[PDB]
């Protein structure tokens, strides 16, 4: 029941049911995995395919030889199962030469060993067949207001991310960038905060066409924000390149729980706007299983992601086919939201007395908008009393 | 002892200092200002000027006989003070026909009294000389998920924005606008929740150039974002053209408190990058002086909002103006953030084996940010121990 | 299909229903309600009973003659309806005197004043057969540093609490106190923030057992804390004297949306742990109809709150009765969690080497928890999925 | 200039200034510093002395021969530097044995083991010379609902205090327990989350009088709670045993920054009330050197928590000792705060007709409470502009 298959397009990262479970606090509660023994793994329990960061392929500092080997085994396990790599990124946040950021570190040189490190990998992503690249500058901000002038940084990251779609346009590749928000963690305040933030960025950068937004669900939960909200004004712009689907229980860490758990009621929005929207995208897990698990936790925490996806993507479209919720709709005058305020054009509006001299403010100002019985609906359908 | 002048550019709305003391679960705790007096206080308290929503100024509902004698009142009081009228606002939030919003209510007869109530108040504004007409969207949401399709929304949004600027450029006016953002409250959501949201909205518009943000400190901080940084994003942009100060004690309901109150040191940042980046606009504060205080207590709390920002404007200047300052930014390398990354260019960067074969990652990571000693200097400087 | 019943135990105070949609920017979108009409309609929907503060049924200010017939009105409504009055409560909050608090003002006389408004209410409570009277101290606390002395306040809040429980215990009451906690707004920040302030307060008063808690949902999660949680503390502690229902989106101004919004999988495990725990105080809900609603959406959304109540109940009864969750429930050691530590005792702790000298604790480090299987049987469950 | 003294009971952790910076995100950026070159350098800087984890001390495995010599050799560096160890307390939190808790972990056997671990520091904190038992219990808690019965947990939390709090009487032992609660992280939620759940569980022990509370500024920032109002709650109940400085910026991952930083207006009325209510204990620096630092930063980060202490003493003291601030006190009643509501009372209070039957409620409602004139003399004397 609810099975996923290659065509759902669920997808994982290496770094999500590979995390070992080392916290702030504490250490790593399970073994490192083979990434080979990830996308068997995975692919049994019916991904589409894995993304990487560099760093989790190759080992930090490896030589080219050891490189090319681990590149041929992880190759060899795609063939094997039939599993895509529809994306890849940089890790520019660990190692601690990138302690006060790749991009926009103040110091010039690890700036541009960040871009080195970046197109490096670029050019394998290319190789594997990812269609996306993802930045998360997870490093790019400040614990101090003195530390980084947020202007400098700004053309700093704005150098970067030009500098990249150059390299991208001049050798040819077919691969669009997507930059990942998060408001904070780790740096005190990470740089282009939201998904609003990144999408401003974008348009001053030199092409524009090139970059949209990856964003997830937790981190915009993290300011408190509306995640349907921002994902429908990503889709308004055409800049929802990619996106990470997780669980988040509001303002506090990045907890990135699987799936469906943390906000369930933004989960089904969140679901019922993507397949209306005819998102095609991969359906990207950003997660990590927590660290009470064992193995068999880790596999169990991945399947329930897509399932859990699976069962509201079944829910949300009972909802929008039902006579009653569309009636409730029509109520609520969602239809009349999709139409033009002013088609007939600002003088036919200016001359419109009905508009202002004899428009009845009371009698529109006692319409109710019939929003509780509709949501009721939207409740009762999510839980299957309908 | 820092006492303003008009030189210093402090504006204030007519609904700060006459806030009556309405909040959710209590009456006014004071009774209504006229209009004309508080022109009359502010002036006396060293103010530049004033702003105010059409309601502030004519009460709903005026027949046009009543309209031009509060007019007619107000402009003698300007000119009996000398102060200016920098910037003007509608009322889309307070009368029940705007419950579901002005610009993007789902009812379409109440988005075209919204445009028709706006445009009546953009002719106002330029005739008392009003540089900037602000928007706040307050109704622009929803409380539940199937009560808005966002990017219908967005739609409509952009069809209203894009009619007033018609508007404004067919009447040859010198006006622009001004987006004022907010997370939530009084709707569950806000539309264009931050100041970064609204940035990517206006590079949609029709004519982008006629737009750009009025932040608050208050609103940023209700999603626990940083304000400063914001604020450094909307300069970089070219779109910071007014500013609301105020003071708000975290993620919590808006408390529009005087400004400095709140986020002490945030505020002593915004102060430093606002003069630092040389802001010519209004000082604008954007505050209710609490219920609990009397008229005596009014006028208090709105010399408190200048005094604060003529102290913060002083540590800022000191902190700057220090050679130890300046030598401690250059140990932290702020210079070196200011230089471009590859002003060689993409070729030379990837020839450069400095920045990737031969680069010391190690000697990199090494190097301490002297980050601490650089903020306890500013600490330091913020409250006069230096 | 899931219809309440008197025997549910649902009520509603007067406020809720009858909340006319007057918001801090905004007029009242409804007329008001007679407390008669909200009784017949609460009663035609299934509740069980109401509640009121005293001025929601006697207009402040009312002299002997008018209090007298509002209270007869009402009492004609609860006879011709059956509705029982389980629990009253004062407002100590909306009047301008209370500005500053009632119980805890900085002035004396105002403080005198609020205790002996709540004894008049007392009498009329167990009139009516109220058990519970509630005390939310929505005044008591400040804006700024210097405004209250807590200590202060704290003794003020005391010997109010004990002057109360004199007056009842001297009248001969059945009557029981439960103070309801909220952590900001309409102050700054309220006075015993959280149910855990408030159980640890009560412990200082001089008869402790006169006095409980009402937590209410949205407050707990407006810290950003996990009601359930807080819920099982009170339980934990005797305390839970009655609880208040509703809906609320994280940090942010307290919505009061109906119960089953906002943090829908917190409802499902709130209602788990009062029924598992037999809970058989009132169901309150302290919610508001959204002022985009009529009077038919008042009463769906109503009617939403306990549709949703007993929704949850039926899936966390066959969540607990399914025979695969007792089995995971073995699997993640919960029968473990309720045996004692050391019932052996501290000596025989002291000498058992399996505990310290021979414990393996890599073995031990080893065993997964397995969580995250167990959570998806909870979420398969809370959607019907099973 | 604001030089420490031991005198000023400025008191660090080991942890905290050996912080090596390993993050969630990130790989160590310092070296692990030796426990005797901290006691040196910290005693260089004016502290009074140090607390610690079992296992900052006493790497986790050593053999008692080895625990011996770590011991001895830390001694040797007390005594040549005269710190003192005025608390100590148990790391329940680092080894994957503890992912579920320690002393209310599901499994039994890791409970009595965690009993063990932490009696034995007992012994050596008392050899020592601590004064004070920190419990900071920060695996107790859960990531979803079913993980963990909270009230088998608190019966496990309270059995476990109880077993302590006999161990401690029956070896008479001088020493008593503070338990440090934290909302969050590394749980989802952490039991006992605020310090008023801390001090009602407290009053449920068997022995109420052994125990206090550690409260930390950042953990009740977390959750968005006004830090000095929870330390006037935890002082009005005598139970302020020991504190934990440190700053935070808002409802985010626990940033741990040096005191000072983060929220400084609450710092400056944390230490008013500290100083006024004549607090003795340790003032306690849980803080974290940013990973950005190298070794200078680290002890410049240390030198600026107790600097920032001793500016904030000094402007504290300043505003208390203002005739004008003392002035301003009795305009806005704090007199009679202090004063009894009813010591004439219960009796008294209801024959009063001048508390209620001739009370003047209109011009009580019209005495503003001049409390933004005293914040701004607050915020003055903060900034030395008087
Ligand atoms: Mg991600
Ligand atoms: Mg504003
Ligand atoms: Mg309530
Ligand atoms: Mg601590
Ligand atoms: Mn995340
Ligand atoms: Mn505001
Ligand atoms: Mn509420
Ligand atoms: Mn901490």
């Amino acid at each position: 029941n609810y099975q996923p298959t290659p065509e759902d397009r669920f997808t994982f990262g290496l770094w999500t049911v590979g995390w070992q479970g080392r916290d702030p606090f504490g250490d790593a509660t399970r073994r490192a995995l083979d990434p080979v023994e990830s996308v068997r793994r995975l692919a049994e329990l019916g991904a589409h395919g894995v993304t990487f960061h560099d760093d989790d392929l190759i080992p930090f500092g490896s030589s080219d030889s050891e490189r090319e080997e681990h590149v041929k085994r992880f190759r060899q396990a795609l063939d094997d199962t039939g599993m895509k790599v529809p994306m890849a990124t940089t890790n520019l946040f660990t190692h601690p030469v990138f302690k006060d950021g790749g991009f926009t570190a103040n110091d010039r040189d690890v700036r541009r060993y960040a871009l080195r490190k970046t197109i490096r990998n670029i050019d394998l992503a290319v190789e594997l067949g990812a269609e996306t690249y993802v930045a998360w500058g997870g490093r790019e901000g400040a614990e101090s207001g003195g530390a980084k002038d947020v202007r400098d940084a700004l053309d700093r990251m704005k150098e970067a991310f030009d500098l990249l779609g150059e390299y991208v346009t001049s050798q040819g590749y077919d691969i669009r960038f997507a930059i990942e928000p998060k408001p904070n963690e780790p740096r005190g305040d990470i740089l282009l905060p939201t998904v609003g933030h990144a999408l401003a960025f974008i348009e001053r950068l030199e092409r524009p066409e090139l970059y949209g937004v990856n964003p997830e669900v937790g981190h915009e939960q993290m300011a408190g924000l509306n995640f349907p909200h921002g994902i429908a004004q990503a889709l308004w712009a055409g800049k929802l390149f990619h996106i990470d689907l997780n669980g988040q229980n509001g303002i506090k860490y990045d907890q990135d729980l699987r799936f469906g758990a943390g906000d369930l009621r933004a989960a089904f929005w969140l679901v019922d706007l993507l397949e209306s929207a005819g998102y095609s995208g991969p359906r990207h897990f950003d997660f990590k299983p927590p660290r009470t698990e064992d193995f068999d936790g880790v596999w169990a925490s991945a399947a329930g992601c897509m399932r859990n996806y699976l069962i509201l993507k079944e829910r949300a479209a009972a909802f929008r086919a039902d006579p009653e919720v569309q009636e409730a709709l029509r109520a609520s005058r969602l239809d009349e939201l999709a139409r033009p305020t002013a088609a007939d054009g600002l003088q036919a509006l200016l001359d419109d007395r009905s508009a202002f001299e004899e428009f009845d403010v009371d009698a529109a100002a006692a319409r109710g908008m019939a929003f509780e019985r509709l949501d009721q609906l939207a409740m009762d359908h999510l839980l299957g009393a309908r």
